[PDB]
């Protein structure tokens, strides 16, 4: 969880919507058993892919606002940025397999 990047509505826009290269914004909550679930796995891949991307995780139950701005509807969901702009969204629980698929496809 060190290498993970904390979120907030406020600090968005500085931290991804400027970042330049690429984001993986995890939407998630604590009451969220398949947001929990994946946790793990995106640790590994904040590990296998340092060099490739940042990840952060945004809670929605501290943090209300950004997610509506784009259309997200419940959690977990996962958007991949590319310096500022969605390039693509992952809905649903995945597997380590499915979430680097997700990953090789658009980096
Ligand atoms: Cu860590």
């Amino acid at each position: 969880s060190d290498k993970i990047i904390h979120l907030t509505d406020d600090s968005f826009d500085t931290d991804v919507l400027k970042a330049d290269g690429a984001i993986l914004v995890d939407f998630w909550a604590e009451w969220c058993g398949p947001c929990k679930m994946i946790a793990p796995i995106l640790d590994e891949i904040a590990d296998e892919y340092q060099g490739k991307l940042t990840v952060a995780k945004l809670n929605i139950d501290q943090n209300p606002g950004t997610a509506p701005k784009y259309g997200i509807r419940g959690i977990p969901t996962l958007l991949l940025f590319k310096n500022g702009e969605v390039a693509a969204t992952k809905v649903g629980a995945l597997s380590k397999g499915q979430l680097k698929c997700f990953l090789d496809c658009n980096l």
